[PDB]
């Protein structure tokens, strides 16, 4: 039986990675580039739409036309749980993780106050386990997820601190499945790291509803995913496994029929998958 829906939404501040990102990992590796900063590549490149790492708008774009809500997406591409991003060469310029982004935000408001009616959604994690895979971290999986959450959580406690009382936080996305980790072969590494990140979330989230009436949604996109891809004709996908855009080891000619892919490159939805994803996670709150 469904619960009641959540209070209409009219701001959303979005924090995450390239899951998220409407353009800002665009904005900024053109600054970098424009004051030569050491190791820049413009980003996202010229497979991608807009700025954003994919075909067409993210998740948190379509939840926030769907709510009718205007969106500030501070999220950047390759952005991890702590302070800094996959792209090692942009933290001497900006710390652009998801507490870089809180600190930002923060920093951007005077001593001013953090709208209590604004939704803060949280989105991250993967790039956590996309850098240890990529660079051979030392750190058993198991600690690295408890990372995660750990970061995940301060996030959600420093902005209510400030402020904010209502948040999404989304889960770790199907990893296992992420055509990068596939081909790496990496399947059961992604599943341990992403159920033990999506075990201990709801746990945490639990624990911050105790403190200033904060309203802790979670979005699991785990169910979602398996729940489209176990029923895929009925969204209209056919291809669930290879990118309709490949990149590596180089660029391909796209795929004619994008819409019906789950995925535009090796790590990322395509726009159909971003729709679908985006009207679950509007499907709780009222217009
Ligand atoms: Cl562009």
């Amino acid at each position: 039986h469904t619960s009641p829906l959540l209070a209409p939404v009219r701001q959303i501040h979005a924090f995450g990675d390239s899951y998220s990102d409407n353009g800002e990992s665009q904005r900024l590796t053109r600054e970098m580039l424009a004051k030569g900063i050491a190791g820049a590549q413009a980003l996202p490149g010229e497979v991608y739409w807009q700025g954003r790492w994919s075909n067409g708008p993210t998740a948190v774009e379509v939840l926030a036309r769907q709510l009718g809500a205007q969106l500030a997406d501070h999220a950047v591409g390759g952005a991890k749980s702590g302070a800094d991003n996959y792209y090692g060469w942009m933290s001497a310029y900006r710390h652009t993780g998801l507490a870089g982004q809180v600190d930002a935000y923060l920093a951007t408001l005077d001593g001013k106050p953090v709208d209590g009616q604004a939704l803060h959604f949280i989105f991250v994690s993967a790039n956590d386990f996309f850098e240890h895979e990529d660079f051979a971290g030392e750190q058993p999986l198991e600690q690295l997820a408890g990372s995660s959450v750990a970061n995940i959580r301060a996030a959600v406690q420093r902005l209510g601190e400030a402020g904010a009382r209502r948040f999404l936080v989304v889960s770790s996305t199907d990893l296992s499945v992420v055509p990068a980790v596939v081909a790496g072969n990496r399947v059961e590494r992604a599943q341990r790291y992403l159920q033990a990140v999506n075990a201990s979330l709801p746990i945490q989230l639990a624990a911050l509803r105790k403190t200033r009436g904060l309203e802790l949604s979670w979005f699991d996109h785990l169910t979602f995913s398996r729940h489209l891809r176990r029923n895929p004709a009925r969204y209209g996908l056919v291809e669930l496994d290879a990118p309709c855009q490949p990149t590596q080891p180089s660029v391909r000619p796209a795929c004619a029929n994008p819409d019906q892919y789950y995925f535009w490159d090796e790590w990322h939805p395509t726009r159909r998958v971003h729709q679908l994803a985006g009207e679950a996670m509007a499907a709780r709150y009222a217009r």
